[PDB]
């Protein structure tokens, strides 16, 4: 009835090119009404795409993208509503030669334009890249990257280095590759940072006649990551920069069967004792170092994840208990209709039979239009801040009250309203104002007028204000550089591939400071109370960033009382990889967290006060910063707004809307990296 006669339709021109994509929108609220949505695409004489537009902007006679191509189809220019105008040219060898971006159309505002260029080896060499250059506006060009290659001396061959880049100087400093396997895996890499790398004023500029000069712009400290690998070129062990060793083992089918951690100067301990798999190679039964067992359950027909059961089993020293018994009910195409948890200790849902347990409804476009859950009664209205930690664990259904969210979407799939309706309290509404000529959008408190929305973004689609009186600065490569209030700042540094290597937070009244350095399987965290160290911390992280991760906290200095050194924190995730429970090495609950569909926190409780401040990874297995943003990798996310802080750097690959979050269906799908 709701989904009847609502196909996806592809309309061709007379050359078999897609002139229109047609979709059929229907809300369950109004099942009588069906809104036809036409996405037109134009092609030129050759048959290359020239224009695309979403239904909302076509309706208003405007366009989302214009493309200008060379005669082979290579796109020399893109004018985007969301991400501005950019010009591109590859050389005859197919390599990047020049890209000019940060340009706005009215002819063309070129004044803030970034020009990125490449320099290769001369024609008598193979043509490997030598440097990348970036020139902004009227400023002098800066050399942002350099590459140095190995020859093929006997020593180099002995390290499998011949002709490969051994020194890559990037936006954060140097990455040095000292050894490679027969199988091609890097066995020893070494990172050095720029001098004065905590200051967002310092940019990479690799000026100088040779490596002796470039190295003089680097800090002294070396962070060496070592690796061991099997005959298939698959990782067996990793030694981090502070000497902590992670080890894994593979079963007869090549799947992970066990893992261990050897903290520097300790003995090896079991992190994953055993791990079995279904016929499809998906996790079946997982046994942790803390004796906790995870049992995964799959629909036999569709292979969809039906159950996640976490428990301390029979004969466990801390006593048997089912900590989680998640069950999922899908509609035919695999949207999540219902989530139940019978292990829930409070027994909250069988007490409150007015609103049902995590029920979800969708429109014909599989956008989430309604959701129900529980929040802690005390949370109050959602903003950027995390709720206060409830300590100790609540012990009764009074602690949590039910809620019902309702979501409203425009013709271009912008999330314009999150309406919150609790059981017995005053509800609130978050309104998001969409631009009249783009998918740029901000909260109503920033503006309620469509025509002023694009002025809160740079040409490239980067948001300049996070909240009222909090300002945002972006790098030449559209990465978040700095959050500044208009007196607590935060700033960031990235490597060559836009992956965050550094985060520094500063509060000046005396100036208090915290620093996070992100390395392979290791975060070196510190703090100073005015050039005097209060805290020094290794977060050893075991596993992969898209799976239920295990963290080990080792203090070099400044350990708070109430935390035993080298305490392991096991994380336990839901369908979408959000960190929901933490257990300790006895299998006992440390914390529990639950989420509103789009990633705001609705429950946050911890057994102690001091333990609450050491869980960074939360929604989608990603770090929530003190700003309230989630760092995904290539972009930062706003859980209160249910949308990205900047335009998709991959363009229209995932859809025309460059700010939309996981096709507006955050309960099933999960954005891996923000690209
Ligand atoms: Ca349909
Ligand atoms: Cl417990
Ligand atoms: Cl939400």
């Amino acid at each position: 009835s709701l989904f009847s006669r609502t196909p996806k339709v592809t309309v061709f021109d007379n050359r078999g090119l897609t002139a229109r994509d047609i979709a059929y929108h229907r809300h369950p609220d109004a099942p009588e009404v069906t809104n036809e949505r036409i996405t037109p695409h134009q092609y030129d004489a050759r048959g290359f795409l020239t224009q695309s537009a979403d239904p909302r902007l076509h309706d208003a006679g405007r366009v989302n993208f214009s493309y200008l191509t060379d005669l082979a189809g290579g796109v020399l220019r893109t004018q985007g509503a969301d991400n501005g105008t950019s010009v591109s040219l590859n050389d005859v060898a197919g390599r990047p030669f020049i890209v000019v971006s940060h340009i706005s159309a009215t002819t063309e505002d070129r004044s803030l334009a970034v020009t990125r260029t490449w320099q290769y080896e001369d024609a008598a060499l193979p043509g490997r890249p030598l440097n990348v250059t970036e020139q902004i506006s009227t400023e002098v060009a800066r050399i942002t990257e350099r590459f140095v290659y190995a020859g093929n001396t006997g020593a180099e061959k002995t390290l499998n280095l011949a002709g490969l880049c051994v020194r890559h100087y990037d936006t954060a400093g140097l990455v040095q590759t000292d050894s490679i396997a027969l199988t091609g895996v890097s066995l020893s890499v070494t990172r050095r940072l720029l001098k004065d790398a905590d200051n967002p004023d310092t940019v990479a500029d690799w000026q100088g006649e040779g490596a002796s000069a470039w190295n003089d712009l680097l800090s002294g400290e070396e962070y060496v990551t070592l690796t061991t690998a099997d005959a298939t070129g698959t990782v067996l062990t990793t030694t981090d920069a502070k000497g902590n060793i992670q080890r894994v083992r593979y079963d007869v089918a090549g799947l992970l069967s066990g893992s261990w951690l050897t903290v520097r100067d300790r003995t090896e301990q079991v992190i994953v004792k055993s791990l079995t798999y279904s016929a499809a190679g998906q996790k079946q039964r997982e046994d942790h170092g803390n004796g906790v067992v995870i049992t995964y359950t799959y629909e036999a027909e569709t292979q969809r994840l039906t159950g996640i059961r976490t428990e301390r089993p029979a004969g466990h020293a801390s006593g048997a208990k089912v900590l989680q018994d998640l069950r999922y009910e899908y509609d035919p195409v695999g949207n999540v209709l219902k989530i139940t948890n019978d292990a829930e200790a409070t027994r909250f849902w069988s007490n409150q039979k007015v609103v049902p347990e995590n029920t979800y409804t969708y429109d014909s476009l599989y956008q989430l239009v309604s959701a129900t859950g529980r929040e802690m009664a005390n949370v109050g209205q959602q903003g950027s801040r995390l709720p206060s930690a409830t300590v100790p664990f609540p012990t009764d259904s009074s602690a949590y009250t039910s809620y019902t969210r309702t979501y409203t979407y425009d013709e271009a799939s912008n999330l314009t309203q999150i309406r919150h309706s609790p059981a017995t309290r005053s509800g609130y509404t978050t309104n998001i104002t969409v631009s009249n000529r783009s998918n740029r959008a901000v909260l109503s408190n920033l503006t309620e007028n469509a025509a002023d929305v694009d002025a809160l973004f740079t040409a490239g689609g980067q948001q300049t204000q996070l909240q009222p009186g909090l300002g945002l600065v972006w790098t030449a490569r559209n990465e978040l550089l700095k959050v500044t209030p208009v007196d607590d700042s935060e700033n960031y540094r990235y490597d060559g591939g836009s992956q965050r290597i550094l985060k520094v937070s500063v509060q000046k009244t005396s100036a208090q400071t915290q620093r996070a350095l992100y390395l392979p399987g290791l975060e070196l965290r510190s703090a100073k109370n005015g050039d005097t160290e209060t805290e020094s911390l290794q977060v050893i992280t075991v596993g992969e960033a898209s799976r239920a991760q295990v963290r080990m906290l080792h203090w070099e200095s400044g350990r708070p009382d109430g935390i035993t050194d080298d305490k392991v924190r096991y994380s336990y995730d839901n369908l979408t990889g959000s960190s929901v429970l933490e257990l300790d090495s006895d299998g006992k609950l440390i914390s529990m967290e639950e989420y509103y569909p789009y990633g705001g926190t609705a429950v946050w409780t911890v057994r102690s006060a001091v333990e609450a401040n050491y869980k960074t990874v939360r929604y989608s297995g990603k770090e929530r910063d003190a700003t309230g943003l989630y760092y995904y990798g290539y972009r930062y996310y706003q859980p209160w707004a249910g949308r990205w802080l900047s335009a998709d750097p991959a363009g229209s690959v995932d859809g025309l809307n460059l700010y939309r979050m996981v096709r507006n269906n955050p309960v099933a799908w999960k954005d891996n990296d923000g690209r």
